């Protein structure tokens, strides 16, 4: 695909979209410490996708060092847009320079590219290069402004619809990645158009569901149907599910729950007493406190929805298996909270399940999956296009990890999540109760959170060897630290010693752009003012880009697994919880679960939500070399063989286990957050 055109040797390397040609006119000059070029123009042939075209040009004197880069591109005549790769120069002393570029071109400004060296501001000291650093940054300013979407909500991205945002923050698809389009697709893909719109109707049982999933049907999704009344499986999630954050370990039994031992001893294997068994550290929590309050989706007047804050007791038995000992629907106490029990009737007991499952389900939706990641990795996105120049160390390295994070967040805003939005056709939290639980999880949002070991730790779910069969964290934790020593490779490549980074203007912006912007300046989050240390830097990068990659990963491809059998994460109840025993029937939980409408957009949403692309990158994968240097790229060759060595422990493991775990092997973790 090279095309050579003859009259400095300048290489113009054009995407491999599928629109990155122009056939606009292209000038370039090159800014030199000696003197300016005049505006070359390029060849009148139009640049193709996936191009490289080379072209002679010839200074009229002497240019010096060539330091920075002037693209302009004048339409012959309906200017589309350009998407540039990088330029390289191979001067007449015999020199080779590239500028990474990486970014859309549509006429509208002239373009300023950087030769690919990453620098700090404290490197630059001529007026050339310092006059381009500060004007960059006034544009990336004026280009990238904070708004508040809801009250409450962590700021995000200036705009009402997707076409709204910098081209270079888009999708290089115009409908490409649609939420609407995407699911109505998978919808008529999974043959399931019947019933888009077929509310109001229930399903008469289990086995005509069962019929239609059969032939949709996936590996774990076929376990959980064969499996989803077992309290092994129930328990099984809360560790290795879609959603698996939530569980702590129990060291006091709360006072809110009057559990008792004589109505757990049938459950206790170890002769002790339930109290006894708190001391001993084997029984576990999962408190939804934050369900109580939110209001239930009340768009559909023809069908009550219904929401819980159930605290669910689990006990570890001798197979130090997590299974669920008890299980109270709601917050406080009485006569018609009633603590459902294994013992119990097989549907009391069964419907506690449901009712957990789908508080589960509510909290992941919007907590554990969009909130502390999609939003959180906004924010980051946002700081990193404010503050950090594109020719900064940290900026080349996040790039690739917070790419279509803003335009995925902006089109779920524009489609998904806002008012009378795809969220609400299924989803009981529809209407603004979602939004209130984004508001009540913010205040619990903290820096420490989102470190991961501090996370573990925090809930007492720490000990490999008391809690063995925690392959969440397991897989987490190795990629945690792969993801830290890369990091500290690049810090430490970058920046001699904390007072670098501590004098480091560009990166303190960041850093309070996230503070004061992103967690709105509330104290209580625990998120750094500044960075005064490189292993401060470290981790603030590594909490960035875990929570953009693995974790989100973690939290998203899990959805078609585990909430595809809707019985296993129901969307939405349509029955008030039952406040007595040993009055209800399977009849009447088919009663309690989603209608036939309702069902195919939850099984569409999670499906299509649950897609790798044809064409992704995955941790590690950066084929756009916007570090081209040496040492940079010896820092990212160990990163992919721990990362590969990590895929070889966790294929090992998988190969002894029940169901295996693959949504923490680096080869299935993207770079960024893009669902
Ligand atoms: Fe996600």
């Amino acid at each position: 695909s090279s095309h050579h055109h003859h009259h400095y040797t300048v290489t113009v390397a054009t995407g491999s979209q599928e629109h990155a040609g122009t056939d606009d006119y292209i000038y370039l000059s090159l800014v030199g410490s000696a003197g300016c070029s005049e505006k070359h123009l390029l060849d009148k042939g139009s640049f193709e996708r996936g191009a490289v075209d080379s072209y002679d040009v010839t200074v009229d004197e002497e240019l010096g060092e060539i330091q920075l880069v002037r693209i302009e591109k004048r339409k012959y005549g309906s200017n589309d847009d350009w998407y540039l790769k990088y330029i390289t120069l191979k001067t007449p002393h015999g020199d080779y320079i590239e500028f990474p570029c990486y970014r859309w071109i549509t006429g509208d400004v002239e373009v300023v590219l950087r030769d690919g060296r990453a620098k700090l501001a404290r490197d630059d000291q001529i007026h050339i290069l310092k006059q381009h650093r500060r004007k960059e940054l006034e544009t990336r300013q004026k280009q990238y402004r904070w708004m508040e979407w809801n009250p409450g909500f962590p700021l995000s991205i200036d705009a009402k619809c997707h076409k709204d945002l910098p081209r270079d923050i888009q999708f290089d698809s115009e409908k490409g990645v649609d939420f609407v389009l995407n699911y109505s697709k998978a919808m008529e893909n999974l043959f399931i158009n019947r019933f888009m719109h077929m509310f109001q109707s229930s399903w008469n049982d289990f086995a005509d569901f069962e019929k239609i999933f059969v032939k949709i049907s996936n590996t774990i999704s076929e376990r959980v149907m064969n499996h989803w009344q077992e309290d092994l499986m129930f328990g099984y999630q809360f560790l290795n599910g879609a959603n698996p954050v939530l569980i702590r370990r129990c060291t006091e039994l709360p006072e809110k729950l009057p559990v008792t031992t004589e109505m757990v001893e049938c459950s206790l294997e170890r002769q002790l007493s339930l109290e006894q068994e708190v001391q001993q550290g084997n029984i576990f929590i999962v408190d939804f406190e934050l369900l109580d309050g939110i209001d239930a989706n009340k768009t559909d007047p023809c069908t009550l929805q219904f929401l819980a804050a159930p605290i669910c007791l689990l006990y570890k038995n001798l197979a130090n298996k997590i299974v669920p000992i008890a299980i109270q629907l709601n917050q406080i106490p009485g006569d018609e909270n009633p603590i459902f029990l294994p013992s119990d009737a097989k549907y009391d007991w069964l419907l506690a399940k449901i009712w957990v499952r789908s508080s589960d389900f509510h909290v992941h939706q919007t907590i554990t999956h969009l909130l502390r990641t999609h939003l959180v990795s906004e924010v980051f996105g946002i700081a990193m296009y404010r503050q950090l120049p594109a020719v900064h160390p940290i900026f080349k390295l996040l790039v690739a990890h917070v790419r279509f994070t803003i335009a995925i967040n902006t089109k779920a805003r524009e489609q998904l999540i806002c008012e009378c939005g795809l969220f609400d056709k299924a989803n009981a939290t529809g209407g603004g109760g979602h939004v209130q639980m984004v508001q009540r999880a913010m205040k619990d949002l903290t820096y420490a959170s989102l470190c991961f070991p501090e996370a573990i730790k925090a809930r007492g779910m720490e000990s490999k060897e008391d809690i063995p069969y925690y392959f969440y964290r397991d897989d987490g934790l190795l990629v945690w630290e792969a993801i830290r020593t890369f990091t500290a490779e690049v810090v430490d490549i970058y920046y001699e010693g904390d007072q670098v980074v501590e004098e480091d203007p560009e990166l303190q912006d960041f850093v309070n752009d996230v503070y004061v912007y992103g967690m709105r300046g509330r104290k209580s989050s625990g998120f750094p003012k500044s960075v005064k240390s490189r292993e401060q830097l470290s981790e603030y990068l590594t909490v960035v880009i875990f929570t953009a990659s693995a974790q989100h990963a973690a939290v998203n491809f899990g959805q078609y697994d585990w909430a595809s059998w809707i019985p296993n994460a129901p969307p939405t109840m349509r029955a008030p919880p039952p406040t007595a025993k040993g009055v209800v029937t399977i009849e009447q939980i088919v009663d309690t679960l989603p209608d036939r409408g309702r069902s195919c957009w939850h099984l569409g949403a999670v499906w299509a939500l649950s897609q790798f692309q044809e064409n992704e990158l995955f941790l590690g994968m950066y084929p756009e070399e916007h570090f081209i240097e040496k040492p940079v790229k010896e820092a990212m060759a160990r990163f992919r063989k721990n990362l590969e060595a990590i895929v070889s422990v966790i294929a090992e493991r998988n190969e002894n286990l029940q169901l295996p775990y693959y949504y923490l092997s680096p080869d299935r973790i993207p770079n960024s957050v893009a669902i």
